[PDB]
RNA sequence: UAUGCAUGCAUU
RNA sequence: UAUGCAUGCAUU
């Protein structure tokens, strides 16, 4: 527990709408248009790994198509705002954001051409969701990744939705989330041909939904895309170096 | 690690204790079609710190049978004293075992398991006088030795040969014969439940027979590991987690 | 996010 | 025996 105050969560409320604006949910690089995404060479991956305050944010950077690490900071930080579902970038941002300002630095010439983040982008509350709060922060294209459904504007985990999840059926199935609002806030999707549960994909900021499921699918080795999965990797393994 | 000076002094006392093995059974229930009779089966492990050598913890339940609800748990942190040596676990496991076994009839008299599953061999074993036969002996209590993977003693071996058998057990309580070189059975090789490839490699402990050592084995697997061991080894790793 | 359980692989 | 990875479930 340790939840905020109402009034602290009033004001991150604020902040999301004001931010919002700044969301561009169309492509804007001339390799997304690409049927192989010709001229995508790095891809990002971001995620936070905890100690069971401190904790270890972590940026990769891989080669596309061959999904090899080029490039890794794991930073030991302490954290300050407790998990909120709907404000998880108020956990996790400022410290993605500063790993990418160090990236900038430090190897400038490996900036990712986009980030997958682990968590919703528009799929969210308020439809701002920690990647596109990335993605608005760093103007990086940014895809969300999330590993369970976020239950917002009438989605549900419910019967009818493990129904459809049963309809996916091959590595690369998606179906659409589509919110009461008419809106396709997201699509499910089946990572490979040996996983059953879906990933939840939504647009982070400056890509489009399908080719964000499309790019999302080609980096799935497992059922963690192969860029979320080794900044995981690495940051939970950096913490048991220094060992917690 | 132990000296020469222990080593032998822990070759010859196995042999000694192994005169008192009684591989036959001796309770009215083991020859029961439906082990009438039979109302508490015990299991025993022992778990171990990732950062000490020193420290682990010893547990000791009783379930009932045949419904397999726990009914007596010890779960206690010792001090180790020799390190694991293949072929000698008796003497890094058994002396708590043993004490266990004591604070049993001094707590719950009436619980005293009327068997011991045992996490590893009995008379598979490279001098024929495994832990399991080593816990019987020094308790008197009959005992079965189940382990989950092979101890390659006497010409048996997990090779090609062997991982073909594997392949030949398909359901739960499938079986084959574990020979020696000297054209001994030593043990079963035993499929423990229908959603379970692996299988269990049990042996006589003391005061049992092995058709009769494999059947109750078989009798107590909700999952691949029999539910008296796994229960203790369930508990005595919750037991050093909630110290860690 | 961390942990537990299940099934398998690897290391030991 | 502990750890890591994989797949699923549960708690959060
Ligand atoms: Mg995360
Ligand atoms: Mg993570
Ligand atoms: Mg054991
Ligand atoms: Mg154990
Ligand atoms: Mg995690
Ligand atoms: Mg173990
Ligand atoms: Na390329
Ligand atoms: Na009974």
């Amino acid at each position: 527990a340790e939840r905020p105050p109402e009034e602290t969560l009033s004001l991150w409320k604020g902040e999301q709408a004001r931010l919002k604006a700044r969301v561009v949910d169309r492509d804007t690089e001339a390799w997304q248009r690409d049927p192989s995404f010709s001229g995508l060479q790095k891809v990002g991956g971001v995620d936070v790994s905890f100690v069971k305050v401190r904790a270890c944010a972590s940026l990769v950077v891989l080669s596309y198509p061959e999904l090899k690490v080029v490039y890794e900071d794991s930073r030991m930080v302490g954290l300050k705002a407790p998990y909120v579902s709907g404000f998880l970038a108020f956990r996790e941002v400022p410290f993605l954001v500063e790993l990418v300002q160090r990236l900038q630095e430090k190897e400038p010439d490996l900036m990712p051409q986009v980030v997958l983040v682990d968590g919703n982008g528009v799929l969210h509350q308020r439809g701002f969701g920690v990647a596109c709060h990335l993605g608005v922060l760093t103007e990086l294209p940014c895809i969300g990744v999330a590993k369970k459904l976020l239950q917002v504007d009438g989605l549900e985990n419910n019967a009818l939705h493990k129904e459809k999840i049963v309809l996916l059926q091959a590595g690369g199935d998606t179906f659409p989330l589509i919110g009461s609002s008419g809106t396709v806030l997201g699509m499910a999707l089946r990572s490979h041909d040996h996983s059953t549960k879906p990933l939840y994909v939504s647009v982070g900021h400056r890509i489009s939904l399908e080719v964000a499921v499309r790019l999302t699918h080609h980096c799935c080795r497992f059922r963690i895309p192969e860029p979320i999965r080794q900044a995981d990797i690495r940051s939970r393994e950096y913490i048991r170096r220094t060992l917690g």
